[PDB]
C-alpha cells in the first residue's frame, strides 16, 4: 500500500515517531517530497518549540538500534548510565519506562514522555533520578512489594506462565538482602536455596513468587519456623514441604 | 462432585480461605465432620500462632457478604475507614489491595497479606496507612502518576477499552487539583471540559487519558498553548481539536 510504504519511509529518513509521520504526510496531500520539505522547513529554527528537549531526544536516537529502541539499545543505555541489566535498579527504570516485557521494544513516546515527566533531558539527569528510586527501593516497603512482583512479569519468557529457578534464585538473592525492606536470616535462605535445588524444582510460579514474599516477612528465621509454622495455613504447597523438610533436618 | 461439595460446606461454615478447607479435609480423608472437627479442636486456643493477628481476619469476615468480599463489602469497609468510594484516597487503598476491577470480589488472602506486609490489624491502624499514601498521592510524581492511570482501568466496565467521558470528567476534576502535584491553570481546564461537551465526546481511551497528563505538565496555560503547541507533534487528534477551538475562542 502506497501510503503505508509513505509513512515507513519518512519515519526511517527522519526518525521521526510514525505519529509525526502521518501528520506531515496529511498535511502535504500525502506526497513524501513535500512532506520532508515541511518538515525540514520546521526543524531550521516562526517554528514552535519542540515537545522535547533536544537534548533528550538525542539520548533516544543515540541508542535506536534500525529504527527500534530494543533490547540492545537498552543495555547500552543502562551500560552508560553506569548499571548492569541484571540489577535492581534497572527492575525500577524499567518499571518507571512502562516495560511489560524486556524482549517487546520501547515506544519512542514511552521513553520521551516518561523522562519528561521526571523533569529529565541528560544522561547526568538520568543518573539522578535512577539514584533517587534506588533509595526509594531500600526505603519503601510499598515500591519494593512493586517492584518484588514485576520482576517477575518482566524474567517471564513470551508464552510462559513460570520461570526457571536459576533466575527466581537469582533474583531472589538481590532482593532479600538486609539492606532492602524485608529482613530474613541467612541461614533460611540458604536452606531455601538448598532445598529448591535438591527437590529439584525447575520451575517457579507466580503464586510461589509472590507468597515466599509473605513468608519471610511472617517467619524471618528457621526457629521461628520451626516453632510457629502452621502447615494448615493457606500458604502453597512447596512453602509446606519446606517446612518439612526444615522439621526433618534438625 | 462430593468433594466440591465437601469443600464448599466447609468454607460456608467456617468462613475460611478455600485452600484452608482443601487441607483440613485432606488431612482427613475428606470427610467434612472429621475435618470440622479437627479445625475447631485447631481454634480452641499445642496449636499454633495464627498466620494473621485475631483483630484482623475479624475486620474482613465482619464485611464479607455471602462469603464474598465484594462491591458492598468494599463500600462498607472504605465507610469504615472514613472515606467515599469517589475519593482519590480509595483509588490508593484500592490499588494497595490489588484490585484489577472494583467488580471482582477481592481475595481473603490479597485483604489479609497486604494489611499484614503494611503492618496493619485494626481498623485504626488501616486509617493511619491510608493517610499516609494520601501524603504520597500529594508529595511522589511517580506514585501520583501510576494512580492517574491506575483509575482509568478501574473505572473501565467489563468488556469496554474507553470511559464515559462524565466519569473521566468526575475524576480529572479531581486530580488536577492544585494540591497534586501536576498544577495547571483552572481557566485552561475548564476550557478542555467546555470543549468535551461542545464536541459531545462520550467516551475517553486510554491513549488519551495517558497523553492528557503529559498536555497539562508540558502546557499548563492557555497562553502557553496559543503561544507554544506544536500541532504536527505526536499528540492524540482530539487535544489538536482542543488546540483550534482555543486559538479560535481569542
Amino acid at each position: 500500500s502506497p501510503e503505508q510504504e509513505a509513512i515507513e519511509s519518512f519515519t526511517s529518513l527522519t526518525k521521526c515517531d510514525p505519529k509525526v509521520s502521518r501528520k506531515y504526510l496529511q498535511r502535504n496531500h500525502w506526497n513524501i517530497n513535500y512532506a520532508l520539505n515541511d518538515y525540514y522547513d520546521k526543524e531550521i529554527g516562526v517554528a514552535h518549540p519542540p515537545v522535547y528537549p533536544k537534548e533528550l531526544t538525542q539520548v533516544f536516537e543515540h541508542y535506536i538500534n534500525n529504527n527500534l529502541f530494543d533490547i540492545d539499545s537498552l543495555v547500552k543505555f543502562i551500560e552508560e548510565l553506569g548499571y548492569n541489566l541484571e540489577d535492581l535498579a534497572t527492575l525500577c527504570l524499567a518499571h518507571l519506562l512502562g516495560y511489560k516485557k524486556l524482549e517487546e521494544p520501547l515506544k519512542r513516546e514511552d521513553f520521551l514522555s516518561t523522562w519528561f515527566m521526571q523533569g529529565c533531558s541528560t544522561i547526568s539527569d538520568m543518573q539522578e533520578c535512577i539514584k533517587t528510586l534506588d533509595v526509594k527501593l531500600h526505603e519503601d516497603l510499598q515500591y519494593f512489594t512493586q517492584i518484588y512482583n514485576y520482576a517477575f512479569n518482566l524474567i517471564l519468557d513470551p508464552n510462559r506462565k513460570d520461570i526457571d529457578t536459576d533466575e527466581g534464585i537469582q533474583y531472589w538473592k538481590l532482593f532479600f538482602q538486609p539492606e532492602y525492606p524485608v529482613r530474613m536470616e541467612p541461614d533460611l535462605l540458604e536452606a531455601w536455596f538448598r532445598f529448591l535445588r535438591d527437590e529439584g524444582k525447575t520451575t517457579i510460579s507466580k503464586d510461589t513468587w509472590r507468597m515466599l514474599l509473605l513468608f519471610f516477612k511472617r517467619y524471618p528465621t528457621i526457629q521461628k519456623i520451626i516453632s510457629d509454622y502452621d502447615e494448615t495455613a493457606a500458604w502453597p504447597f512447596i512453602i509446606d514441604e519446606f517446612y518439612e523438610c526444615l522439621q526433618d533436618q534438625q
